[PDB]
């Protein structure tokens, strides 16, 4: 593998520590702020906490992996041979991606067919991660065909999730007040922006653009930014929607 | 022992980390969602949390064992001589298996003879694990007779547990509304499917089919899947039954 | 010291891990089930949690000691020279034994002289452990006289505790309903059975019967069984008595 | 790097441990004292806890770094070559500085334009830390120009934050009773005093005054004092303002 | 430094572990028993928890230091050269000593000038520890003058604290019922007895009486006993006073 300078290793280490601290803070906030909203939305906040808890644990492992993957030697960071690859992140995703959609459904309080919509979204998310995993461990050079096939098969449930978010949930969003509608539309925009990061990284790794110390650093920093935005800030938006709906129906504990 | 490739070791490590994260998330969810159901069912949820807490600790140990059982050497994972065997899992089972049945009884609110049914189930579960343990540490080649005898003796309380689940608890299940009856029958199906995994693994290890890196990987992955399904998803079903019964009697805090 | 086989070391390690998991589960259960009983008994449950918390920490240390006391070498476990002896357990006992009696008094709600009875029991327990400690560190061969003297002096407060349990607390037990009387008598029987284990181990170590790998394994397994029964199951019985008394006076939150 | 005497290393280690203990105590206090004030201010206290939680984690890392940066050798502490620099602290600041201002807004209960003021302050704080980071990793000798430019660009949002604190928030402060006005003015004075420490350290590092064991020790001790005062004591003042306002409107739970 | 026998090292290690377990148990008890007293006294209990939490963390460090300060070699414990001295304890004291007095004021509910009395006591405690620290790191042989001067300057605020405890707080104590007066006087006696331990150890270290393995062991055991009595048992007395005052005014939740 490529050698890293002190600054490159430090940048990746700092961004991983930032992700760990963000998940710990988000967990504390969701647990304690569950009591601030009406009792009807607390379940949704519970799920938010689970997400930032799981990712938190996983990031604590990833950080430990990163330190173990390099050794300091003559003012350079030289790979030790201990593995460090994105495949481990899939273990996080298979739990967090289905839970994320779950909280969005829970806070929405769908009047009809809530169970069927939630079940189909959870199945789509699980299938997306499960089909993505075999392509990720495929070597982009020796096994390009397998990587392309698995990525294309993984994109189908991703498109189904986007369709359900923008087409089915439109009519449910339209039944909320203006404040709640703005918050829900902003939450949907935050999914689209953050979730496309992962397929783009997969595609760049398929075309062999991720070689080099620069690319290695950028991908880890992008993972930390994307995970924090898609989990902690996403849960904060869920909390904001729950608080607004509690204020609308007069169920706010304050 | 057999040497592992990078992918085989990574697969086992990732599945163990997945089990740890699943137990931690389940624990947080049961603790926080205890307040979402009526006060009559909270004790049941408490027991659910205990299960996912205990298994969680144990999986954190198993993961640590797995890393200690192999060393990276010339792009292969070579056994270090530190032990790694299924016997340690029995220490988990002796607590979790009696507790699992316990929560199913607690959420059911048996009108008569609840204590006697629960006591007999707990004794059956303890006896099953206690008789299974001597056969597991029996060498399948030198001590085949002892392994067969202990497995057969362990299966008797297993059959008694299945009989009590399907024959005694039928009349109690029939006294619930349709939603609760569907949830209880699905919970019983989830026990039968997940619990048979363990005796099948024991029997395959008795016939010498578990040699080889492939079998080693498959058994650990199957253990992680079976444990997560039989503890975290099982507790989620217990939570669903408690929520449905709270909604039926008008005791839902919301 | 004697060398251990793989199975002997594994058995001791598994029993220590079992004790750790049991104390962690008991702690979670007592903390969460405090809200299930009436407010008059919650203090008693609090003390229960403290016991299983303290022992839990101590067992986490003992486990760490055991691994450090032996090294794997030619398929045998050879002592490293790092100490491992029962004296460390006394540090646990000096806190847990006075607290155990405390919870039994607290749940009992003595009408008169509760303070004096509790104070005398706490002083007796402290004196018992404090007089036992100098005899334990006495070499059974070179310092037999000192060991005998300290054990005999330690037994006097033990007999006083048994006398107070069976003679003073008889009249208080007789003032409870039949269910509560059965639970209290069973709790008293559980003390007598579990508490005699420790003096028997001390006496066997005084007569030089504890040499050999078999004896070493048996004593650690017996310590784990006795501690779990005398702390976690004892607290569960305290919880059962509190729940029964809450149901009797109509103070049950459910 | 310069060698440290035993006393210099010990002083830095003790001050880091002090910061860790202070953040842990502050976290426990804010979590438990949230229930002591009226429900209208609890959200503010929640944010306080998040701050002392995040910094706590980060200080636990910094302490671990410091021990790793030196080795004991011939009664002197000699640098090992493992890095130890202030850049890691920026990862803490980017979360804590926006949250600190947040709690001050939350406890204040701005009647109009609360959202816009809070958003502008959060953006200013993020920009301040983000522009400060490139100058900190700039070598003060080889890259003086870049360090000066980044520091000057970082000071603009700092001045905007001070202006908003003293000019916009004046009219809001004037609408509180005398006790609350005194507490708010003291809180504003505590920001000005503690926050200027960081730019002064940056400027001293730009002029090359931070060489030498004395300067190294003083800067770490100053960081610990400044962080504890600006986070734990600042949150205690937030708690005092919340308690005073709860007492003023008769919402105190006691 | 002096070599230790197995028993001397074991005694110090066991007493440090005892202090850790005592602080953890005290923390759990204060957190859970806060709900058992009236809402007017809960803040006081919160502060109690903070004390036993901080000391707990610090003792976990001290224990780790002690193990690191010696190595097992030929059945003796030989110093490794890693430092172990009392100066680190001052980092604990500077937080815990001001908090201890704080809880005593908080539970007392001073009718007039509570703020001024508490502020003066906190300032006196901080000054006492801050003036003690420079004398502790003074070598008792080469720097006897500095040690004497710093100790004498540290004793002045100690005498002021004792004067405030016995002279100002007399009239406030006289306004409580007989039970509360007895508890307050016993709490004052527990301060005087436990707090004089520290200056006596300082004075003995000034006269060179602390050399030798015996003295080394005795001082650590005395520190553990004094800290446990002055923090955990002191908080238990605070809890007893709060419970008695809750029972007196009819604010007991039970
Ligand atoms: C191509 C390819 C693949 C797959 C690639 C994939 C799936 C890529 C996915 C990329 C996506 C979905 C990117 C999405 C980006 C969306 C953007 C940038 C959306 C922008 C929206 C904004 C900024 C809206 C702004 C706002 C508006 C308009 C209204 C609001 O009120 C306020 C505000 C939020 C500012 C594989 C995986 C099959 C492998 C193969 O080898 C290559
Ligand atoms: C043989 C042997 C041994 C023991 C082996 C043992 C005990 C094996 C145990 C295996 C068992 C009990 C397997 C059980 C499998 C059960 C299955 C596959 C059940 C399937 C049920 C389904 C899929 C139901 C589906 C559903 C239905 C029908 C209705 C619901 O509403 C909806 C839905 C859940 C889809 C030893 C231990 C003595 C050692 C010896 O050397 C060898
Ligand atoms: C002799 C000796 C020493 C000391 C030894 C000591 C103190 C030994 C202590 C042993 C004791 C106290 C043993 C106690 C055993 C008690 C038993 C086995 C009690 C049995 C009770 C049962 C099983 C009751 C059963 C039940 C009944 C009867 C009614 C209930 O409703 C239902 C049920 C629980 C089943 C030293 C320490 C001085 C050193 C010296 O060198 C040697
Ligand atoms: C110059 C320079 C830079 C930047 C430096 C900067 C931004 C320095 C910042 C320093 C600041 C803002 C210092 C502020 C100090 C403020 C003080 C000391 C305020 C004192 C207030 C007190 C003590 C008030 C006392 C009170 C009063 C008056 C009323 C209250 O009721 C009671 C009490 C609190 C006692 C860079 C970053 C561009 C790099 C370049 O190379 C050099
Ligand atoms: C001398 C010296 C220094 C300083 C030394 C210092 C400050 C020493 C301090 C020692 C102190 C203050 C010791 C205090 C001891 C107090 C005792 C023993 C109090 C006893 C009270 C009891 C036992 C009361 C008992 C009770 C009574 C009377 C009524 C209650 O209702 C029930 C009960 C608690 C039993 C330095 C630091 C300047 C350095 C220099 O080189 C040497
Ligand atoms: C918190 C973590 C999140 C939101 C992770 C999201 C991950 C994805 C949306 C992954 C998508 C993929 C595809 C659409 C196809 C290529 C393979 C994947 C798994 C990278
Ligand atoms: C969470 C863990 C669970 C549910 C473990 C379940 C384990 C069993 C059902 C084990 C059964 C066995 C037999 C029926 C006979 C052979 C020996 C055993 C112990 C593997
Ligand atoms: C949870 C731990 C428990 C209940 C420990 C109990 C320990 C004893 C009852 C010890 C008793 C002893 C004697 C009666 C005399 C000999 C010395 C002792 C300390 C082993
Ligand atoms: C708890 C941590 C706190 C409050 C950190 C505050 C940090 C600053 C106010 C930093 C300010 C800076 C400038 C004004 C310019 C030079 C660069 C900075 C980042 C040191
Ligand atoms: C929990 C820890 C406690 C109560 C520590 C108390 C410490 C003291 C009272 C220290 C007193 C000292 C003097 C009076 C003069 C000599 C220097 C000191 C710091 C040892």
């Amino acid at each position: 593998a490529t050698t890293l300078t002190l600054q490159q290793f430090s940048t990746v280490y700092n961004m991983l520590s930032f992700a760990v601290a963000s998940m710990l803070g988000a967990f504390a906030f969701f647990v304690m702020g569950r009591k601030i909203v009406g009792p009807k939305y607390r379940l949704a906040l519970v799920v938010s906490s689970l997400v930032v808890l799981i990712a938190g644990y996983h990031y604590w492992r990833i950080m430990g992996s990163w330190t173990a993957a390099y050794a300091l030697k003559d003012g350079m960071y030289v790979p030790t041979g201990e593995p460090f690859n994105d495949a481990y992140r899939y273990v996080d995703w298979l739990l967090t991606v289905p839970l994320l959609l779950t909280e969005l459904v829970l806070v929405m309080k769908l009047k009809k067919e809530s169970g069927s919509v939630l079940a189909k979204l959870i199945l789509a998310a699980i299938a997306m991660i499960a089909l993505g995993y075999p392509g990720e461990i495929s070597n982009p050079e020796s096994q390009a065909g397998a990587r392309l096939m698995w990525g294309v098969l993984s994109t189908v449930p991703f498109l189904y999730i986007l369709y359900v978010l923008w087409v089915r949930l439109g009519d449910a969003i339209g039944e909320h007040p203006a404040k709640v509608q703005v918050l829900l539309k902003n939450t949907r925009y935050l999914i689209l922006l953050t979730w496309g990061f992962y397929p783009i990284v997969y595609a760049m790794g398929s075309y062999g653009w991720l070689g080099g110390a620069g690319s290695v650093v950028a991908v880890q920093v992008g993972y930390s930014i994307a995970d924090v935005t898609a989990k902690a800030l996403y849960g904060v938006m869920i909390f904001a929607i729950a608080y607004a709906k509690s204020e609308a129906d007069g169920s706010l504990p304050a």
